This record gives structure tokens, sequence and C-alpha cells, in this order.
């Protein structure tokens, strides 16, 4: 149908929108910390501790699919990448800290994200 296309036209620009969030929320990880997901042979307890591990791949391959509907279910994944880090890792840490910053400088493009989606509709 014509309804179906014009659906799947908003999707697909809705995808590239987020494209875009995703690599501006990844540049604010110069040290590549979140940018593969954590290694079960190096990590071998990990998923004792975390049980929904995310990673930019991860999220990035959901993308590439059209697998996010809105913006929400997008930020749900980033937001697992800093939670999971914070909670596996201690505060005095490289990992913590670099999990915080992301949180901070992210916060800022996110919040125009909502503005964008909600105005292009
Ligand atoms: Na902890």
């Amino acid at each position: 149908s014509m309804e179906q296309v014009a659906m799947e036209l908003r999707l697909t620009e809705l995808t590239r929108l987020l494209r875009s969030v995703l690599d501006q929320l990844q540049d604010k990880d110069p040290a590549r910390i979140f940018a593969q997901p954590v290694s079960l042979k190096e990590v071998p307890d990990y998923l004792d501790h975390i049980k929904h591990p995310m990673d930019f791949a991860t999220m990035r391959k959901r993308l590439e699919a059209q697998g996010y509907k809105n913006l929400h279910e997008f930020e749900e994944d980033f937001d697992l990448i800093i939670d999971n880090c914070m909670k596996y890792n201690a505060r005095d840490t490289v990992f913590y800290r670099a999990a915080v910053r992301l949180r901070d400088q992210g916060g800022v493009v996110l919040r125009q994200a909502r503005r964008e989606v909600d105005s292009i509709g």
C-alpha cells in the first residue's frame, strides 16, 4: 500500500537521524572503551554480573537493520552501555570514569535529538 511505503520512508528517515546521533555519541568515547562487546573470553564471569550487555557495535547492527522504532528504544540501549559499566566497574577506574563522561557529554546530543524527532514527526 501507499501507507506502508510512507511508514517505511519515516522509519528510514528516523534511521538516518539515529545514525548521526550514534556517530556523535561514539565520538564522546575516543578511547573506544564502549566500541565492542565485553569479551567473554577475557571476562568469563561477565554474564553472571550483567544481564543485558550492550555496546556501540551491537547498536550499529540493530540500527542498520532499522531495528529502532523510536528514539526511546535507542536511548534504552545507550543507557545500558553506561549503566552496565557503572555497575561492573568500581568508581575509581578508567572504565567507570569513561562512562560518566560519555553520559554527561551524550546528554546534550540526546536533548536535541529528542527535539528533532518531535519536530520532524
Ligand atoms: Na559496582
